[PDB]
């Protein structure tokens, strides 16, 4: 089973992808989070990325469309992943139709640009596992401790007001059409378009989610 998290930027995508992860067992592909790993462990492929990210700007579609394309390759991926934040754009939506990567749902995630600033402010990471705790909404089961390690969190260095403001434009700009785009795929029967409301209670997104899916 392959599925793709299409929403604006604090939408819960990420929050969701672990759930359907440890329910489903599909691997769960988030391109910003190989980013953030590559440009700290200073490999080659990603590494540049770093200036962007920080400005709040897409990075260039080509080198996305690479490790996403060398992520899918691992074993893992071979019974289903999850996209989670890519596609980000057409031309990498269509790259993906090209190299014959069908998805079997897409899930759109709204949520009002009012929200965002505030659940991102207080948004913390566990960055090895990419686990996400929010400390007001979702808060960890001890104060600043990934709940599964124990190990102590982090804030994102893109997690401020300013750049979460030049972060919603460009997805207003760039990803927004992709909703037209896979809506459009979904009335052709190529895949299942599905919009949920993300701004009801993690538990509940959770419970439409499995209703959605199985
Ligand atoms: N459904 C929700 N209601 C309230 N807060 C949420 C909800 N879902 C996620 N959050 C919190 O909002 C912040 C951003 O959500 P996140 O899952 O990181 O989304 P995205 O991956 O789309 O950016 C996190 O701090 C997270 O814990
Ligand atoms: N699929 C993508 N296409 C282009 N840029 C991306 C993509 N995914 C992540 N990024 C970059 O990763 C950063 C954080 O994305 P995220 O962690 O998914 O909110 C963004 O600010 C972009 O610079």
């Amino acid at each position: 089973m392959r599925i793709i998290l299409l929403g604006a930027p604090g939408a819960g995508k990420g929050t969701q992808a672990q759930f359907i992860m440890e329910k489903y067992g599909i691997p769960q592909i988030s391109t910003g989070d190989m980013l953030r790993a590559a440009v700290k462990s200073g490999s080659e492929l990603g590494k540049q990325a770093k200036d962007i990210m920080d400005a709040g700007k897409l990075v260039t579609d080509e080198l996305v469309i690479a490790l996403v394309k060398e992520r899918i390759a691992q074993e893992d991926c071979r019974n289903g992943f999850l996209l989670d934040g890519f596609p980000r754009t057409i031309p990498q939506a269509d790259a993906m139709k090209e190299a014959g990567i069908n998805v079997d749902y897409v899930l759109e995630f709204d949520v009002p640009d009012e929200l965002i600033v505030d659940r991102i402010v207080g948004r913390r990471v566990h960055a090895p596992s990419g686990r996400v705790y929010h400390v007001k909404f979702n808060p960890p089961k001890v104060e600043g401790k990934d709940d599964v390690t124990g190990e102590e969190l982090t804030t994102r260095k893109d997690d401020q007001e300013e750049t979460v403001r030049k972060r919603l434009v460009e997805y207003h700009q760039m990803t927004a059409p992709l909703i037209g785009y896979y809506s459009k795929e979904a009335e052709a029967g190529n895949t299942k378009y599905a919009k949920v409301d993300g701004t009801k209670p993690v538990a509940e997104v959770r419970a439409d989610l499995e209703k959605i899916l199985g």
